[PDB]
């Protein structure tokens, strides 16, 4: 992705309000290092230029005609999603905006993007009698293809992070933008939130507790693992084009005007408007699942061009956006495509290091920052084991103290996987301040037949 012109708007977009992250009755009791983002370039933690920082995840595209790897995975890929006959015809106004099965109702607390005249989804929005009237009304007025506005999102950071001001942005598509690529792509959408797997190659919209079981019966051969730096960024118009080619071979036509919005599009931060080629904006509707869409291609792509020989077929992935878990028959050299990736532009790293670590498995590979562990009664069933320090890190900080007892109990909903000792020695010490001592905490034999009973 690259900025590629940069002007006065003719509008103004407010500047952030301060951050809603403070110190939990929990930054004393847990370890932990991360603070809010940085938001604004007077912040006195910023060793460096906070605009250049935001900005830096751009590092150009790699500018090229598709090539005859990109036209065999984009094949691939298509005959794995055509068992799931996804329908290209539109959904109705009321689903896009109310929701379906496979879709939920369109987030009413993210921007309208509007935003300048005081207009909100609520006023436009009755989930009661699911009225489109007004949203007919506003996509008659206003069109499509609208610019999308940059904020700069509010949440924790590492300290180098926060020093260095690599803050991540909110590019917030306007309403009317994701209305429209909701009536477009809503049943593409619903297929894939009701079938993750390794058709789709996609876990966008699954349920951790009871996917990890699937996932390594999908991925049964040798496996390998991506993380990437700046994937949406990064991504080359390229990349866009061999999804529009997908989008084609499922039947889609002049629907493909969607990703060229998203492929070339403009953004509004303070009172400049610039314009970026390739990069994925990250507040669109199809965000997750094109993105997630555009790493089948990557990969296959990636394979294809490092390894003649390969059998796709035998290949098998699953991705939520840039994360990526994968399988082989044969074991193979992920640093060789990571490298692969160099030449299109992209920047990732194998979770197997070199020849003198051990070798990606079930142990120690993650996906959604999770873990997998077979449990002790059932090894059939596996335990998604979010890291004690990511929760140590996320329960030290609050946005709003009255909701200190609902966000404990989600976080006692992950941690409890990670084994009876390690849960009992959380709740300990959640129990070592008086509102944590106060709190209602699910004991662990209960989560345990939550657990079993939820498939």
């Amino acid at each position: 992705g690259e900025i590629v012109s940069n002007e006065k708007s003719g509008v103004c977009i407010n500047a952030p309000a301060k951050t809603k992250l403070q110190p939990s009755v929990f930054h004393q009791v847990f370890e932990g290092s991360k603070e809010p983002a940085v938001l604004n370039s007077k912040d006195p933690r910023l060793k460096t230029d906070f605009e250049e920082a935001i900005f830096s995840k751009y590092t150009g595209n790699k500018i090229m005609l598709m090539d005859e790897y990109m036209e065999e995975a984009v094949d691939h890929y298509v005959g794995c999603l055509e068992p799931l006959d996804i329908s290209i015809d539109p959904i109705p106004l009321e689903s896009a905006m109310y929701g379906m099965d496979g879709l939920e109702a369109l987030d009413l607390t993210t921007s309208a993007g509007y935003l300048l005249q005081g207009k909100k989804k609520r006023d436009i929005f009755n989930r009661q009698t699911r009225d489109t009237t007004e949203m007919t009304r506003m996509l008659e007025k206003y069109g499509v293809d609208l610019p999308f506005v940059t904020f700069v999102k509010d949440e924790l950071r590492s300290r180098e992070k926060v020093e260095k001001g690599k803050s991540r942005l909110i590019e917030a598509s306007s309403l009317n933008d994701s209305v429209a690529m909701r009536v477009a792509f809503g049943n593409l959408y619903a297929t894939f939130h009701n079938n993750p797997g390794t058709a789709t190659g996609s876990a966008v919209g699954c349920d951790p507790d009871v996917f990890w079981s699937k996932i390594p019966i999908l991925l049964n051969g040798e496996i390998f693992a991506f993380d990437y730096t700046g994937y949406d960024a990064s991504l080359s118009p390229v990349w866009f084009a061999c999804l529009k080619k997908v989008l084609i071979k499922l039947g889609y036509t002049h629907q493909t005007s969607f990703i060229d919005y998203l492929c070339h599009s403009v953004h509004l931060y303070k009172d400049r408007k610039y314009i970026v080629n390739g990069g994925m904006p990250s507040g669109s509707s199809g965000t997750s699942i094109f993105n997630t869409m555009i790493n089948n291609i990557i990969i296959r792509t990636l394979l294809i061009r490092v390894y003649k020989g390969i059998d796709l077929d035998q290949f098998k992935m699953i991705a939520y956006g840039d994360d990526v878990i994968a399988s082989y028959p044969h074991k193979i050299d992920p640093g060789l495509l990571a490298e692969a990736g160099k030449h299109y532009g992209l920047i990732m790293t194998p979770a197997d290091k070199g020849t003198s670590f051990v070798d990606t498995n079930w142990e120690n590979v993650t996906f959604l920052k999770r873990y997998f562990r077979a449990d002790d009664q059932y090894p059939f069933l596996i335990h998604p084991v979010m890291p004690m320090k990511e929760i140590h890190e996320s329960i030290r900080w609050t946005k709003d103290p009255r909701n200190t007892q609902d966000h404990v109990r989600s976080l006692c909903y992950l941690a409890w996987h990670n084994g009876e000792e390690a849960y009992n020695e959380f709740c300990r010490k959640i129990r070592s301040v008086p509102v944590g001592r106060a709190l209602t905490l699910p004991a662990y034999s209960s989560l345990r037949r939550k657990w079993l009973d939820s498939f």
